[PDB]
């Protein structure tokens, strides 16, 4: 086989941003936005080839592809070549995380970039990323699975590949899942000894402007429900954990933030309505209570199945972010179509 | 569906440049300039679904691929999602203009990009764009059809979203054509409250470098001609109006400009000789006239049809801008090669 | 025929540095590094069209597409546009130079970016490029077939192309094939009356940051073994001569290097061990003697064919270069995987 396919995902959306401190016209609410934009439009390329005797080659080539034409690049999504037989799967490649696969039973919701914290799941979602790695899959065994990915120090920092001056940035990832009759609950992790965060805490590349240095960073999300019978439930637990390694006063205090989230939808022939909730509760930053990560957020809508492939869209979310006037609310609802090849 | 389609197209292009100005070597001519150019290579992907009681969804992303290897990016040409039905078509996407659609029974010509204006009718062309937008395309009724199109301001102005501190971008782009027996007329136009022009009188991005405000920006176009029976012909007018509206001394004075244009082409039955002239009268300027936006010019040549898919082309071509001492001319001449697939 | 192909090779890849001046951590050997690197992943499309009687119509649009998510654009390996037929075939676009088509009986192996000068004969490939160009190759008359390719001088350097004051950066790359029952031998070879070239004797842009520019850049390989009855044999010799072209004191002054070449390699069923040894003599800069050009490496190997589009690889290298204290060694060795499509 080589098949092309891919999802061309696009709709309009409409949104408000309440913020005192970066807007005036009253009490701190800004303008409407109204916008048609690109959802995350994708196209690849894969193949596999039988190798006899169980085992066969695997490849894929996938590419940001947005209708919009602000993408560029081959292989800047999921890429790979592996092998695959009865031991598993092998893969190296950009490759997704364990926890942003994960992310598939957590985040159904589809939206443009400028929406993907209140039109989707976004802030628990911001552990999640594709790295250059080597991951193992398993077989499924007795409703049983699970994953292991390593991203090598010189691929995580290439500037650093033979003055190993700077603590190595390498990174461990892991997951299990059980499936039994429609439940489904899974583990997915990660480790880095040692890592750099911006402000929003997402992890960004070594020497970055205004990276934070970390050491000790850790992530785990347990995700657990039932999807069978026209039923979708799904309750998320996330935590998020490091140590400051920046040289200065606060370096040694710990970093902290525990994420939740659920889902419910229900399949009425062609139409499926969902609901999310998720809560971020006060980090602990530098040892020290933080509300400004503090969010809650809520999202309604459903989907319109035309076909297998083609379905219409509409949702709506509010997002409130932090505590008193610092303070952030966003409110945003969209109208889309996707459709898949 | 799921279809692979472009066109390959390339060929060696000879130019010389008059420019007092620039050029001081034999009353001000340049170099004569012998280039391999690419004259707009393209690949896209595009499908559709039958979605049950005449309802298709359709896609397509297409993008601009030189064989000389300058280009970069996915759905940097027309690309969209859109419905397709007994109501005729609704898409959304980098979508071109109805102007530039119109545009086809305007430049029948190829060449890179640096003879556009001369070995093609590229200056009555500067109205034309691809624009991220939303369309609908009527249906075809006893010879008639249209097209309305709509680019909102958040998408004409991103930066201002959400403080509407710039006036609108917004624009409305509108085409009505007729055809009966070869014979066709069609009107093309566009509005826009406010937008912004280069010197070249090409929309450009607001707060692009050099760009200059504009209110009241209309552009009108009518086409009409035979294409039937081995002949075709084509007359063209185009009318281009703005006011200033850069804060200064010549806030509300007028920009406007005239162009006209006529083509003719008989099939030989495999090649095609062919003709173009084009005139712009000179320009209004703050209300001023200004015959440095004058030109003329023609073209000549011939295409080769070896098949239904592959064309061998010769053209040349004679352009005079300007009057007096600014004034520029500008030969060329090419041969080249053109594939469909 | 419209074909989709291309191939997916990359590996782990192991390399350490020994330098005296750039690292001092044990007698100038740098730390070990360990990296997963894509090995020149790449995707095209393709196809030709019977035009009647004998001639057809060809084009290709070749991309870099690493699955390490590193590249962008179309047309960035070899893409063309051309026409076939009993005269042979004639192309026009980004086209692999006479010099670098003939690199394949050199340069057997597969390796990262990083590690092309050790995992690889890159030192002697230095020569070979793609150009804006048009070829023409004959057909195979009684073992014999050549090729001659033209760089335009507006092609060559586009800025200069209406003012002809820098001298013509144009170039011929013309070659020579024979092969009767296994054996082989060819001559591939350039010359550019002005070039530029970096300090790695590789040709740049004109005006890039520290190019040198010379005159009469000649460029000749002779290429001769054996290729049949599982066994593989090539011996090259190559010869590289300009003269300095620069304002200031060493203009007309002879640079020059003479590289060597041989590879074996022998088929035991599904297993290809492999074998390379390359020299580079000292070269002749400014008229003076500089050992810095000197180089010696071997490479070991062996290619394990799943099947004849999946091959699993494995290499390893050792390569000197200089002479005395600006003295550089490098080690390296790698697994992989290749998969062509
Ligand atoms: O997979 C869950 C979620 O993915 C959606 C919305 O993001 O579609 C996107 O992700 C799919 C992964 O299965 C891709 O196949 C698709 O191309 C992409 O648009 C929905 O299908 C689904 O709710
Ligand atoms: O369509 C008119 C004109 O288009 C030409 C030359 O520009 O071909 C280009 O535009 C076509 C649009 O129909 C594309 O299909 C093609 O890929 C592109 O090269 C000629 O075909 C025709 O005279
Ligand atoms: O062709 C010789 C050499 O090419 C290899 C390794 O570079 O494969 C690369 O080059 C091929 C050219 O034939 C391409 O087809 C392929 O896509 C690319 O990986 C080996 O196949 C061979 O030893
Ligand atoms: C949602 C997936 C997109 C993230 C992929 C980008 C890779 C970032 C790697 C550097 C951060 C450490
Ligand atoms: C000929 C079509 C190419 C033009 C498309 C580029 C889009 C420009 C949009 C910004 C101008 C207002
Ligand atoms: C190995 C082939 C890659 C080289 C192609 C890049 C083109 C360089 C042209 C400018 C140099 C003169």
């Amino acid at each position: 086989q080589v098949t092309l396919y891919g999802t061309i995902k696009a709709g309009v959306e409409v949104s408000r941003v309440k913020d005192a401190g970066t807007y005036k016209a009253q009490g701190g609410k800004s303008k409407t936005a109204t916008q048609i934009a690109d959802f995350g439009s994708k196209i690849g390329f894969k193949g596999q080839e039988d190798l006899g005797n169980g085992m066969k080659a695997i490849w894929q080539l996938e590419q940001k592809a947005s209708i919009a034409g602000t993408n560029s690049g081959w292989g800047n999504r999921q890429s790979f070549i592996g092998l695959k037989g009865g031991f598993g799967t092998v893969r190296a490649g950009n490759l997704n995380t364990v926890l942003k696969d994960s992310g598939d039973n957590v985040n159904a919701w589809e939206s443009g970039s400028n929406t993907e914290d209140v039109l989707g799941l976004g802030t628990i979602g911001r552990v999640e990323s594709r790295e250059i790695s080597v991951r193992y899959d398993s077989p499924v065994f007795a409703g049983f699975s699970g994953s292991v990915q390593y991203v090598p120090r010189d691929n995580a920092n290439d500037v650093d590949k033979y003055k190993h001056t700077k603590s190595s940035r390498e990174s461990y990832h892991a997951g299990l899942k059980y499936e039994n009759a429609g439940f489904f609950g899974q583990y997915a992790g990660s480790f880095a000894k040692y890592a750099d965060l911006n402000t929003d805490a997402e992890r960004v590349a070594v020497n970055t402007a205004n990276a934070h240095p970390v050491k000790d960073y850790q992530v785990h999300r347990v995700v657990a429900g039932y999807d069978a019978n026209d039923l979708y439930v799904s309750v998320a637990g996330q935590y998020e954990a490091a140590k400051n390694n920046e040289v200065g006063s606060i370096k040694g205090k710990k970093h902290e933030q525990t994420q939740v989230a659920a889902t419910a939808a229900y399949r009425f022939g062609n139409v499926t309505p969902r609901v999310s909730y998720a809560h971020g509760f006060k980090a602990k930053v530098n040892g020290v209570k933080d509300a400004n990560y503090q969010y809650d957020q809520v999202i309604v809508g459903a989907d319109y199945d035309f076909s297998k492939r083609t379905s219409a869209l509409v949702s709506a979310g509010w997002l409130k972010q932090g505590k008193g006037a610092g303070k952030v609310e966003q409110t945003a609802s969209m109208v889309g179509l996707r459709h898949k090849f």
